[PDB]
């Protein structure tokens, strides 16, 4: 069995960001600090956390760490039913700005009827996403990836549409001889070429691109000619109803969405599931 | 947060229904058990459990034993995810490449015939690959630093010895009154004046520079003219052989090689280690 004790200890090197930190949070010696975490590393036969500052568990610590934080929340849930009062426990999440902008608001109002709970959003790309929960950084993350991070359970939430869309003047300005310059035409991007993949043939030249670092900026920009962009239906919809835009194609993108959270026994995670998973069902395809 | 040894006392007591079945079930004197529970319930300042038989959780007892059912399940599952996330994990390496090209890659076939072991090679400087050690990025390292690193204990592999080679007729194209001139010589290099020691006296000129960043690739450059080298004896033997360069200088350099690993009662790692210092008796000189 693994000593708890020196679980804590692994925890606070990385929470205070050294050796020395952890001597000083738990008010041991530095020897009984480095002897904690010389027989854990003996205990898994793997180098469990740098030495160096600030300290970063490794790939085999980063699962220690993650089951600590899971320990963590068990004991505040625990602490807070026997203390008659409401939780009040901070839920971290990783999202991608396409959720945030649709269907993930209404959580806000489930998250905002409970005792006092608290959201940390953080928005991220795929891999880093992925990284936090793997290390325990977050506990619950909206992704596309469909495998379980290790410590983790999946739940599929349904399918996100995108749509190829720009406005009538940007399409028309782009036509030449009846037929669409798709590597001419400006495009609009969320950050720093897959998206002409059986729009194009031959080799594709150099391309104008626009970047507008959010999910409302980037329709806007689309919205207002500044280039073509691949805009989740919901965004899209009044735009095309308004007649701002149009469809540049009716193959649309589905992408399926996962909802990855710790596995633990946990009434937090559990809610924050539920919350999720619900509106994921309002507003996700099937 | 709770002591997780009293948890276990409180739900062995009413997994087993008496205080004396839990001292069983424990190995603990039934003072021992006592002791546990009267700790825990002052700490959480409320009766958890009736002294009498059957055992009856209170309501606040209730909490601790099913926080306590959730612990049990939360290690057990950390032990499994643990297990298997270490199969999936590179062992990491620092490396130089005049190892890696001449007798380290016999260390691949020992631990392909593992389980479905992997490896992580880097290739390094001395100083950036001592680093890695030190910090514990790499758990292994070749090296030419015969002192312990912190965490790392060290074995000697054997001696490396590097050839001064050249092109017969890049020789003769030197050659000056019977004397080589060194300076003039276009030399091989890795990447981006010790080299010259005790084959030029005064102050050295300009030299000429062709830089190939691979063991292989180098050796190709001599061999072909490009400029002289160092070259691992192991590298030039067949070049030698087959009369394609000879050796410009009867002084070979010796450089002693060492193992430094992670101290850790890892079977993984000494099987590594056993890999390495089998492949370096070898391919190194005594």
């Amino acid at each position: 069995h693994m000593n708890p004790i020196q679980l804590d200890t692994l925890l606070s090197i990385i929470d205070e960001g050294s050796f020395e930190g952890a001597s000083l949070a738990l008010s041991i010696s530095p020897s009984a600090v480095s002897q904690r975490v010389k027989a854990l590393e003996h205990h898994v036969g793997r180098v469990l956390v740098s030495r160096t500052q600030p300290a970063k568990a490794t790939e085999a610590g980063e699962v220690l760490v993650q089951a600590a934080r899971k320990m963590v929340l068990l004991q505040a849930e625990t602490k807070a039913q026997l203390s008659g009062r409401l939780a009040e426990i901070p839920l971290t999440i990783a999202i991608n700005a396409d959720s945030l902008s649709t269907w993930f608001p209404p959580v806000f109002n489930e998250v905002a009827s409970w005792g006092g709970a608290t959201l940390t959003l953080r928005l991220e790309d795929e891999a880093h996403t992925l990284s936090l929960l793997r290390r325990g950084d977050v506990l619950g993350a909206v992704t596309r990836e469909a495998n379980p991070v290790a410590g983790c359970e999946v739940v599929e939430l349904g399918t996100m549409r995108h749509l190829a869309i720009a406005t009538p003047s940007l399409r028309d300005a782009y036509m030449v001889d009846g037929k669409l310059d798709w590597a001419a035409m400006p495009v609009l991007r969320f950050g720093p070429d897959r998206d002409l993949d059986g729009r194009v043939d031959g080799p594709v030249g150099r391309r104008r691109v626009s970047i507008v670092p959010s999910a409302e900026g980037f329709g806007e920009a689309i919205r207002r000619g500044l280039g073509w962009g691949l805009l989740p239906e919901t965004q899209a919809a009044p735009m095309l109803k308004a007649g701002e835009v149009i469809l540049l194609d009716e193959i649309p993108i589905d992408t399926p969405m996962y909802w990855q959270r710790w596995r633990l026994e946990s009434r937090s995670l559990a809610r924050l599931t539920d919350a999720v998973v619900d509106a994921a069902i309002e507003g996700l395809r099937p």
